[PDB]
């Protein structure tokens, strides 16, 4: 094919976030050369004489769109120089797949089309993620490159001609006019990698019998009509054995069957609704691209994301993958609750506490430091790759269901038992007017910065709280150098409890207030009842010390998790 150079006129907007580029789908095909010019931006910055080696990884989550994206891709790509673009059958590649392929093959990095846990379809969301060479997120200075370049950019190359069938399996090779190097194109099974990679992890033999055998354990997986249905399938009931019926909505719809493919008891109801018969000994649920995940046990038992984490951590030699690497130490984003430092405490192993998101995970297992991590929000994960998973998190949970021959609800009622339990919930208030949220943010932190606020008791039934320290947490991280400042107001008690205040939606016209509360119960009385009967007395002083409803005129939050 031939190679032409298109001139073009620059956008403002497309300034890649920690997500790279999410935007409604109908602007990426509505407005003249922006999805060109993202693509474009991406590969100008690999240098012009690395690109003819390079191999560049593209996938996605198999929503709307996502298939146009690709042949894009290529065509730009093919006129640029890279020499080869490894992509899944069919464009379907979740995103712990393409860390796991990218860091296999040596790739530059990765293309991921995914918007995560957002809606597919005409009327949906589209994203456009970059990864780096070491399979993970792009950093703020590569992604901060990739801005400056979109904003000032006048021209790209594309090969027009180009198509390619993404649902043939091997390679296809393409001569480029007068040029003396074919572009080359490698479509892979979109499994196979990946569950080669979790083959040396778990142990599969275990998990056989485990599902497979006579008094079997019976499963229900449901991956939401997203890109995780291909890897139930194959791994869990073709090589692991499952029965057929145990996994759900495993066919990748480009609208994810017109729900929200984000994993938590309400918009993941149907599976929680199958759980309540009492057939199953235990369920899952996973995010539109397959890094996060919801664990339920028998009868709907819900695993607290927090817990979750901490009971793999408590129970991490069970699995082959740290028996081999041994434990590198634990990690959660701020926010998160307390369980896991429990257990780093009690295992001596260090904890790290970050700001929220991937990268200050990946900085730490890069310098060999991070072994497991979690966030409250549906996120676990591990050094394997750089990305969360999904679908690794429920082969953890199945390899410690397999070892410890008792139920998820014997297996928390015994960790709680042995460390204490951490209540914990987070309440989400969502379109708040922006000055009341910002003034009251404010107001919280010139009291939480007075001399005599540490050591301030507080109480709302039996329990007395005293504060031991107060802050606007700052992270400075010990990898890439960085400094996080601003990054959530806490109010830490000395009985281990906390309160942590967060305006995620800082400004618009409308802000988002995530307030999470976190309460240490080690009475052995205590730690069975329903977490918002014992979080009520913690809830109550978070509400009346920040002055939320005054300050927003919210009664109630809009969601509780
Ligand atoms: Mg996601």
């Amino acid at each position: 094919v031939k190679i032409v150079t298109v001139k073009t006129k620059a956008y403002p907007d497309q300034k890649p976030g920690t997500s790279g580029l999410r935007k409604r789908v109908k602007v990426f095909q509505s407005s003249t050369n922006y999805a060109e010019n993202f693509i474009q931006s991406i590969i100008s910055t690999v240098e012009p004489a690395q690109r003819q080696e390079a191999t560049l990884v593209v996938g996605g989550d198999g929503r709307f769109y996502m298939k146009e994206a690709i042949q894009l891709i290529v065509r730009i790509a093919a006129a640029n120089g890279i020499g080869r673009l490894v992509i899944g059958q069919n464009g379907i590649l979740s995103t712990p797949a393409v860390s796991c392929i990218i860091r296999k093959i040596k790739a530059i990095g990765g293309i991921i089309l995914t918007a995560s846990h957002n809606p597919g379809g005409p009327n949906g969301d589209f994203g456009i993620k970059f990864n780096i060479s070491n399979g993970g997120p792009a950093p703020e200075a590569i992604t901060d490159k990739i801005f400056q370049i979109s904003k000032t950019i006048e021209e790209y190359a594309i090969c027009p001609d180009l198509k390619v069938d993404l649902g043939v399996l091997g390679k296809q090779q393409f001569d480029l006019e007068n040029k003396f190097k074919p572009f080359t194109v490698e479509i892979v099974d979109s499994v196979e990698a990946y569950a080669t990679m979790l083959r040396n992890i778990f142990d599969f033999n275990a998990l056989k019998e485990l599902l497979s055998g006579p008094n079997r354990l019976k499963i229900r997986i449901d991956a939401m009509h997203g890109v995780v249905g291909p890897y139930v399938k194959k791994i869990l009931c073709e090589e692991l054995g499952a029965p057929a019926n145990s996994a759900v909505n495993c066919v990748p719809l480009e609208d994810f069957g017109g729900h929200h493919p984000d994993p938590n008891l309400t918009y993941a109801a149907d599976l929680v609704e199958t759980m309540k018969s009492g057939e199953h000994d235990f369920g899952a649920a996973f995010d539109g691209d397959g890094d996060r995940n919801m664990i339920l046990g028998k009868h709907g038992f819900f695993v607290n994301p927090s817990d979750s984490v901490a009971v793999i951590a408590a129970n991490i030699f069970s699995i082959p993958y740290f028996q081999q690497t041994g434990v590198r130490g634990f990690a959660r984003s701020m926010p998160t609750s307390g369980a896991l430092d429990r257990v780093a405490n009690a295992t001596k192993i260090a904890l790290y506490e970050t700001p929220t998101g991937w990268k200050f995970f990946g900085n730490l297992m890069d310098a060999s430091k991070l072994s497991l991590c979690g966030e409250e929000s549906f996120g676990t994960g591990s050094d394997h790759i750089r990305e969360k998973d999904g679908l690794w998190a429920v082969l953890a949970w199945l390899s410690i269901l397999a070892t410890r021959k008792q139920s998820v609800e014997d297996i928390l009622k015994d960790h709680w038992h042995k460390f204490g339990r951490n209540f914990f919930t987070r309440y989400d208030y969502e379109e708040v007017e922006a000055e009341g949220a910002t003034k009251m943010m404010k107001d919280l932190e010139a009291l939480m910065f007075d001399r005599s606020f540490v050591g301030k008791q507080f109480s709302a039934n039996d329990k007395v709280y005293t504060v031991e320290k107060a802050d606007n947490f700052e992270y400075h991280d010990p990898v890439d150098g960085s400094v996080s400042k601003n990054q959530g107001l806490r109010l830490i008690f000395a009985d281990g409890s906390r309160i942590i205040f967060r305006l995620s939606g800082t400004g618009s016209a409308g802000a988002t207030i995530r307030l999470y509360i976190d309460s240490y119960e080690k009475d052995n009385a205590k730690i069975n009842q329903d977490p918002q009967v014992m979080l009520a007395p913690l809830i109550s002083i978070a509400l009346k010390v920040s002055q939320l409803q005054e300050r927003t005129g919210r009664t109630a939050p809009t969601v509780i998790t």
